[PDB]
């Protein structure tokens, strides 16, 4: 099935020099990275801040719409590396398995989840095949 | 009490370096402008031009979360600017039906004026802010 992850890091990458995701995998010493782009980057970082805004941005909205259709996020599940494109599910609940799957962009199913603090999943498969395990020196070298 | 509206132009201002959306009101000569970060305005941009990524994009992400609940945009309405901010209100309809079941979601103007020209949507301004705060070319 899927193992839970969580947001470990938000890193710029020192070359390239875009956003990128370092996914945890809990219970575990593995971690996943997705590189983003700029912009969803600083959607999450400010998600990550859990950052109060006078004006709903454009996450904000879309649970707006969830919630105003009596729904809710539930889990997001990171499922398939498709030539260096990562495929996720955002699945919904609607409040009124009643669930949803919906297709979406890592980054935004990420984002909805620390906004909402519902679950992150990472498809097995992509744990075993693209995962990395840290020792000692390679995790202190990022802090 | 409002007036029908439309997408003129995406401008950049040169000075601050940012985009301005140029909304056309419908039966009239002037027009309203509106600032909107340069994320947003690239967002409105892909719109605009009205085109394929394999990917969905949040406000295509936003759509395809409307789809799964039976739910549509039915219109967008920039109603109030208090201290150089627009305010807005993304209406959904509820596809299970009738005025009554209408929902008024409140929204920014980027991204309502964004799910609208992705949609065909009519986009409308109170006649308050089109008095005061519309120009001409």
């Amino acid at each position: 099935h899927m193992r839970k992850a969580w947001v470990k890091t938000l890193a710029l990458d020192r070359v390239s020099n875009t956003p990128v995701v370092i996914l945890g995998i809990e219970g575990t010493n593995r971690v996943l990275p997705i590189w983003i782009g700029a912009a969803e980057g600083h959607a999450l970082a400010l998600a990550m801040e859990k950052m109060e805004f006078p004006r709903p941005l454009t996450h904000d909205l879309l649970l707006s719409v969830l919630e105003s259709l009596e729904a809710r996020v539930d889990k997001v599940i990171i499922h398939s590396l498709k030539d260096n494109t990562f495929y996720a599910t955002l699945v919904i609940r609607d409040l009124t398995a009643a669930l949803i799957d919906i297709d979406s962009r890592p980054s935004d199913a990420i984002i909805l989840a620390v906004k909402t603090g519902a679950p992150i999943f990472v498809s097995d498969n992509l744990v075993e095949k693209h995962s990395i395990e840290l020792e000692v020196n390679e995790r202190d070298l990022i802090n």
